């Protein structure tokens, strides 16, 4: 369990990704990271992690990707991915298995589209936490509620199980690591009035892929408690 | 030339996309929207425009983009693609000609890497025009300085003629409407301490897609009096 604690500042810079592999520098409780994961998990993708203390970065990690964000994929060849999204890509297309985005042009522009329709649902899970009573609360309920209503129309629009087919795709792992944490910030009701989209939620879970990945509800609030006073164990919490 | 002007409301929906083209609904000053027709021009698919009035819309234009923005790509399938980037992608794949993105999923990603690099640019274009006197506009030139010298790195480091290689690209046709405008908008001296940024600007205006695309500064002058007025007038200036 003790090889999962994360590099921070005064680490040394790691050694090369070995053939055959594909690095990740993460964070276990950081979303855009997460879908990443889901991806290498989804498709099968031999790899390691390497998880960054985000409130105590270190200096070599700028090199690896100059904005200082995880997530970032390090291959073998010394290739440098970042950019969530971007990452998940380049694995659809670079590795075997499961396609996880669809071939048509116009098949894989709506799950980019639909993509775009939770593009403000980040940055409000953020806002959260921007949050200090009962008031804010409501009101950041109903911002949460005007987001979920457009992606409950695609799923009106389609009636599949999930949002890019009746099959899980890419769409579905991108999406997901914010939902995932829905429950644990108190927020599962913003879902009551979209019932295709509840549904959707309970058919994730059931993912393996998905089911894998989980944190529970518990490890995330000792992540939340800690990240809230900029404590560099927060990114290490349960060790 | 009057065949141009735009459709506001009250206009009647449009009738279908005839076979052999695709629509692109569009506004002649709007950069987002430009980047399509760059690409579609580059690939030489043929294509009809509709210019939209973005200060008066047409009701009906929400049923092609229920974000109310251009550009939007409709196809004689009737499907309905948008976001600028998506449309730009969606082209490259579904039609012949020139690849503007290369194969390689590497490469393809390290273009999408630069174009996060400039994510910023847009919207300080946008305020741009919060400026109102010689203070705000020397911080902001700041701002775009910040910017463009991380494009200068990425130039330093390749040493291409473009952002994608030695051959113009999808990335650089996705940047250029915003350095088009910076003449117009007096910032032409952001890029002075940027010399290969400055250099990729004239290589692009020496592109003939580039070039038989960009609007004179007069013009854009024009649209932006009219523009910052809310004139219904500004989309349709010099008819
Ligand atoms: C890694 C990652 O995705 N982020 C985005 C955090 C968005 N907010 C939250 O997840 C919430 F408040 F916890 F809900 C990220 C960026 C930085 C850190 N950090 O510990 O400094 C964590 C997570
Ligand atoms: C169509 C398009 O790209 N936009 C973005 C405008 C960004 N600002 C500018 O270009 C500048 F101020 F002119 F420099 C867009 C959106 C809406 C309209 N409109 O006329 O309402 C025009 C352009």
């Amino acid at each position: 369990g003790e090889s999962a604690r994360s590099l921070g500042k005064g680490s040394a810079p790691p050694g090369p990704v070995p053939e055959g592999s594909i690095r990740i520098y993460s964070m276990r409780f950081c979303p855009f990271a997460e879908r990443t994961r889901l991806v290498l998990k989804a498709k099968g993708i031999r790899h390691e992690v390497i998880n960054i203390n985000l409130k105590n970065k270190p200096e070599w990690f700028f090199k690896k990707n100059p904005f200082g964000l995880v997530p970032v994929l390090e291959n073998s060849q010394g290739q440098l991915i970042y950019e969530s999204a971007i990452t998940c890509e380049y694995l659809d297309e670079a590795y075997p298995g499961k396609k996880l985005l669809p071939d048509d042009p116009y098949e894989k522009a709506c799950q980019k589209m639909i993509l775009e329709l939770f593009s403000k649902v980040p940055s409000l899970v953020g806002s959260f936490i921007r949050s200090q009573n009962k008031e804010d609360y409501a009101g950041l309920k109903e911002e949460f509620r005007k987001e979920f209503t457009k992606l409950e129309e695609v799923l009106t629009n389609k009636k599949t199980t999930f949002f890019g087919g009746n099959s899980i795709s890419m769409i579905d792992y991108l999406i997901w690591p914010w939902f995932e944490r829905l429950e644990a910030m108190k927020l599962n009701e913003c879902v009551d009035h979209t019932p295709k989209l509840k549904l959707w939620m309970a058919a994730m879970k059931e993912d393996p892929t998905v089911s894998a990945l989980l944190t529970s509800e518990k490890d995330w609030q000792g992540f939340l408690e800690l990240y809230l006073q900029n404590s560099p164990e927060a990114c290490d919490y349960g060790l």
